[PDB]
C-alpha cells in the first residue's frame, strides 16, 4: 500500500485494536474479496477482541491499497466512525458512499441482511414519495403484511446518495416502535430524545410523560436536525403517530394504513405486495447457496412456492440449504409434511410455513447451542438486547456470547444491530410468537432463569447509567420476575423508597406507575394491598418526582397515611 496509507495505519493501530469488534468487519472484507476464510479462522482464534483486532491489523497491513479502503468502508458500515475518521487520513487511491455509510449508521438504520435481493420498483416508488416532501413536513407511509419486507424497504430507500445529500442534508434517525402502550411508547421517546442530543445542547433529564417528549422531539428536530427524516418502524396505532406530529418529514412502516388518520399535511402512500415473487425467492435462495438462479435443482421451485411469498421464511430455509447443502428433497418434503402445532391458531398472519421453517431450522441447530437459542424465547417483540444482558444471562463473556449469536444472525434466526462497539440483538415480531408457542412451558422457568443470573451480576441499588444494561434492567426487571411469577422478589424490588428514588431520578414516574398496576394480579391480597399504598404515593407525587431539584422521598413518604408501608418505611429511614 501507499506510506501515507501504512503510516496512517501504523499509526492508529492501538485505537483499533482497542475499540474494534471483528467479526462483522471481515463479513464485508470478505464480500469485497480483500480477505480470505482461513484468514478470518486465524483472527477468530485469537483468545480476546483486542488480539482478534491486532490479528486483523497486522493482515491488513501487509495488503494493498483497495483493501485499507475496504477496511475503511468496513468501518463505517459497522459504526466505527471516528475511528475510520483517523483513517481517513491516509485513505489511497481505490449509490451508496461512505457519506451514506456514515449518515444511516449516525441514524441507527438496520444494516442490510444477511443476504439481499434488490425490490428496485418499491424501493424507486418510496424515492419518488421522500422526494415529493421538498424540505416541507409530511408522511409518507409504506403498508403491508408483517414480514413482507417493509422495514428492509425503508433502509434501501435512504440508502442513496443523491437522495440523502438532495433531500435530507440534516439525515436520518430510526426509530423501531411496533405495538406500543402509553408506557412503552414513553421509553421508546425517551431513548429517541437521548439519540438526538448527545451533545446535551439541550436538557439533562429525560422527558417524563408523551406530551413533554412530544414537546421536546419537536425542539430537537427544529434546533438539531432541520431538513432531516424520520424512520418510524412498525406503527399500529394512530394515536401513536400524533406523539410524532411536530413539524417532522416522517417516512413510516405499518400493517394498517388508516394509522395516519388522526394527522395532517401532505401523506404519500406506498402498498407493499403480500408475496415477494417467485424470481425474486428463488434469487434469495441462489445468494444463500452461492449458485445462479438457472443452477437450482427442480426442488427450489417447489420450496417457494412452500415458503408462499414470505422473504423471512425463504431466508431461513435458504440458510438451511446453505447449512446442509444436498437436502433439497429432504427439506422439501418437510416443508410440505407439516408437523407443528399452532394452539394460538389464527392470527393477521398465516403462519403455517414460518412455524415449520423456524422449527426444522431451530432442530438443525448443534446441539450445544439449543439451549442458549431457547433462552431467547424471554426476548420481547421490539426490543434490541445489549450484549451484557445475555452474558449474565448465560454466565459467560462477551466474544463467547457474541460467536454464539452469530450462529443465530447467520440462520436468519436473530438479527444483531452494530453501532460501531455496541451490539444490539433482537427477533422478528414473528419469531418471537413462534418461540412463545413452541416453548410456552418453560417460559416462566426462562424468566426466573434471568432474575437468578441477574441477581449474581447486579444488585437494583448497583445500576448506573454509564454501563450498557442499565437501561434493560429498570425498564424490564419488574416484568422478568413477574413474569417467573416471582411475587417475592418483585415485592422485595418495587416495595422500595430506595428503588422509587433511584428509577424516577432517572426516568419519572410514569412506567413504575404502570409496572404497580400492571403486575398487581400475580400478587396475594397482602402485597395487593401494599401495591396500592405505594401506586397511590407514587401518582400523588407524580409531577415531582424525576424533576429537578430531585425531591425528598422520606419527607414525601412521612406525608403518607400512618398505615401506609411507604410511611413505615419512611419513618425507618428518617431514623436511620
Ligand atoms: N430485499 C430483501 N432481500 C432479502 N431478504 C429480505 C428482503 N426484504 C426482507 N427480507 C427478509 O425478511 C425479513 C423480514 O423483513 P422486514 O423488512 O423485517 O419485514 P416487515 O418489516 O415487513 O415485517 C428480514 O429479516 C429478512 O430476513
Amino acid at each position: 500500500m501507499d506510506a501515507k496509507a501504512r503510516n496512517c495505519l501504523l499509526q492508529h493501530r492501538e485505537a483499533l485494536e482497542k475499540d474494534i469488534k471483528t467479526s462483522y468487519i471481515m463479513d464485508h472484507m470478505i464480500s469485497d474479496g480483500f480477505l480470505t476464510i482461513s484468514e478470518e479462522e486465524k483472527v477468530r482464534n485469537e483468545p480476546t477482541q483486542q488480539q482478534r483486532a491486532a490479528m486483523l491489523i497486522k493482515m491488513i497491513l501487509k495488503k494493498d491499497n483497495d483493501s485499507y479502503v475496504s477496511f475503511y468502508n468496513a468501518l463505517l458500515h459497522e459504526g466505527y466512525k471516528d475511528l475510520a475518521a483517523l483513517l481517513h487520513d491516509g485513505i489511497p487511491v481505490v449509490g451508496i458512499t461512505s457519506y451514506v455509510r456514515t449518515v444511516l449508521c449516525e441514524g441507527g438504520v438496520p444494516q442490510r441482511p444477511v443476504v439481499f435481493v434488490t425490490r428496485k420498483k418499491l424501493v424507486n416508488a418510496i424515492q419518488q414519495k421522500l422526494s415529493k416532501l421538498k424540505g416541507e413536513p409530511g408522511w409518507v407511509t409504506i403498508h403491508g403484511m408483517a414480514g413482507c419486507g417493509k422495514s428492509v424497504l425503508a433502509a434501501e430507500a435512504v440508502r442513496d446518495h443523491s437522495l440523502l445529500e438532495g433531500c435530507f442534508p440534516g439525515g436520518v434517525h430510526w426509530v423501531s416502535v411496533g405495538k406500543q402502550d402509553k408506557s412503552g411508547l414513553l421509553m421508546k421517546l425517551q431513548n429517541l430524545c437521548t439519540r438526538l442530543d448527545q451533545d446535551e445542547s439541550f436538557s439533562q433529564r429525560l422527558p417524563l410523560n408523551i406530551e413533554e417528549a412530544k414537546d421536546r422531539l419537536r425542539i430537537l428536530m427544529l434546533r438539531k436536525h432541520p431538513r432531516s427524516l424520520l424512520i418510524l418502524d412498525d406503527v399500529w396505532d394512530s394515536w401513536v403517530l400524533k406523539a410524532f406530529d411536530s413539524q417532522c418529514q416522517i417516512l413510516l412502516t405499518t400493517r394498517d394504513k388508516s394509522v395516519t388518520d388522526s394527522v395532517m399535511g401532505p401523506k404519500y402512500v406506498v402498498p407493499v405486495e403480500s408475496s415477494l415473487g417467485k424470481e425474486k425467492g428463488l434469487e434469495i435462495l441462489s445468494l444463500f447457496v452461492n449458485m445462479k438462479k438457472a443452477d437450482l435443482p427442480e426442488q427450489a421451485h417447489s420450496i417457494i412456492k412452500e415458503c408462499k411469498g414470505s422473504p423471512l421464511v425463504v431466508s431461513l430455509i435458504g440458510a438451511l440449504l446453505r447449512d446442509f447443502p444436498n437436502r433439497w428433497e429432504y427439506y422439501l418434503k418437510q416443508l410440505q409434511n407439516k408437523q407443528f402445532k399452532r394452539i394460538r391458531k389464527s392470527s393477521s398472519y398465516d403462519y403455517e410455513a414460518l412455524d415449520e421453517a423456524m422449527s426444522i431450522s431451530v432442530e438443525m441447530l448443534r446441539e450445544d447451542i439449543k439451549d442458549y437459542y431457547t433462552d431467547l424465547s424471554i426476548l420481547q417483540k421490539d426490543v434490541k438486547v445489549p450484549t451484557k444482558v445475555l452474558c449474565i444471562l448465560w454466565d459467560m463473556e462477551t466474544e463467547e456470547v457474541e460467536d454464539i449469536l452469530q450462529e443465530f444472525v447467520n440462520k436468519s434466526l436473530l438479527f444483531c444491530d452494530r453501532n460501531g462497539k455496541s451490539f444490539r440483538y433482537y427477533l422478528h415480531d414473528l419469531q418471537v410468537d413462534f418461540l412463545t408457542e413452541k416453548n410456552c412451558s418453560q417460559l416462566q422457568d426462562l424468566h426466573k432463569k434471568i432474575i437468578t443470573q441477574f441477581q449474581r451480576y447486579h444488585q437494583p441499588h448497583t445500576l448506573s447509567p454509564d454501563q450498557e444494561d442499565c437501561m434493560y434492567w429498570y425498564n424490564f426487571l419488574a416484568y422478568h420476575m413477574a413474569s417467573a411469577k416471582m411475587h417475592k422478589e418483585l415485592c422485595a424490588l418495587m416495595f422500595s423508597l430506595d428503588w422509587i428514588k433511584a428509577k424516577t431520578e432517572l426516568v419519572g414516574p410514569a412506567h413504575l406507575i404502570h409496572e404497580f398496576v400492571e403486575y398487581r394480579h400475580i400478587l396475594d391480597e397482602k402485597d395487593c394491598a401494599v401495591s396500592e399504598n405505594f401506586q397511590e404515593f407514587l401518582s400523588l407525587n407524580g409531577h415531582l418526582l424525576g424533576r429537578q431539584p430531585f425531591p425528598n422521598i422520606v419527607q414525601l413518604g412521612l406525608c403518607e397515611p400512618e398505615t401506609s408501608e411507604v410511611y413505615q418505611q419512611a419513618k425507618l429511614q428518617a431514623k436511620q
